[PDB]
């Protein structure tokens, strides 16, 4: 609903670049005085195809209507005359992603489980609104403060059709395969249960403190190798079907690894839902707290 006027927008620094977009930090100062606001602005590249351009308007409308404590706050839009589309303005989350934060801040097991619980609440809310995320990874989880986390990007999020139980994807070149369930890699079908698999991977990233050497692409690529031709995705699919999984992170409890392994059930219907995971993480969080 809210409209940002370009004349009060001052660019500070680039924050990141996703699949089809770019996020930059801006100062929104309607004066020049100290009552300034810092804003995160998502812009689609002016080169983006007609597929991404229609998908962009849908993403804007998705953030315009999602309202939850563990979802980044939509602020408004402004005309991106330079790209003929709009720019998505959101709140600026100063501590960045868990992928950015965790490698430098040794966070305790208790806070990590609180974050995992918060991602589940945000994801159960998203699923309640009949949307699938399709890009749940630690790089998309933003740190508001030491005790608050928010899902910060919806670049691949899609409305699940009323009658259907899944969304048909048709695999691209930028798909985050190392976060995907076998049904996604194989049948090009994304279920609500496919987001739970990606959550399991996010939970693994968190328990490894987002260590780049322990990362899902790093670990899976060690299990597949790099002389595969066009076959990385096939070898990944066959390893996941043989029951090979990401290892137990150093200092990760056995029960948390078992929960991770449950989000990684090959059969999608055997996975818990985000609604089921909330009481479980709540309870597992209360335990490690004391
Ligand atoms: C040098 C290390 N960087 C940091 O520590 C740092 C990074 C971001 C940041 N604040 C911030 N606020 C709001 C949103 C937001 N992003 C939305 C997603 C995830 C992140 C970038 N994204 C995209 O690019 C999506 C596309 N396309 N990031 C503050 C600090």
């Amino acid at each position: 609903p809210t409209v940002f006027h370009k004349r009060y927008l001052k660019k500070i620094r680039d924050l990141g670049e996703g699949h089809f977009g770019k996020v930059s930090l801006y100062c929104y100062d309607p004066t020049n005085d100290g009552t300034g606001e810092m804003v995160a602005v998502k812009a689609l590249k002016a080169d983006a195809g007609p597929q991404h351009r229609s998908g962009w308007k849908q993403e804007i409308d998705i953030l315009r209507t999602l309202y939850h404590e563990h979802i980044i706050k939509y602020k408004g839009c402004c005309e991106d005359a330079g790209a003929a589309s709009l720019q998505l303005v959101m709140e600026y989350v100063p501590l960045g992603s868990l992928r950015d934060y965790l490698p430098r801040h040794s966070i305790g097991l208790a806070q990590l489980l609180l974050f995992a619980q918060q991602i589940c609440e945000g994801m159960a809310y998203l699923h309640s609104q009949h949307y699938i995320h399709r890009d749940l990874a630690a790089r998309n989880v933003l740190l508001d403060n030491d005790r608050l986390v928010k899902i910060g990007d919806f670049g691949l999020a899609k409305a699940v059709p009323e009658g259907h139980e899944y969304y048909r994807v048709r695999e691209d070149g930028d798909s985050p395969v190392f976060w995907y369930a076998p049904e996604c890699l194989k049948e090009y079908k994304f279920y609500y249960a496919s987001d739970v698999w990606s959550f399991g991977v996010t939970l693994y990233e968190l328990l490894t403190h987002c260590d780049s050497s322990q990362s899902p692409p790093t670990k899976f690529l060690e299990l597949i190798g790099i002389a595969q031709g066009q076959m990385t995705v096939l070898r990944l699919t066959e390893l996941l079907e043989r029951g090979e999984r990401l290892p137990r992170p150093d200092k990760c409890p056995a029960e948390v690894y078992h929960l991770m392994k449950n989000c990684w059930e090959t059969e999608a219907s055997f996975r818990p839902t985000f609604e089921n995971l909330i009481p479980i993480l709540k309870t597992v969080h209360e335990k490690y707290q004391g």
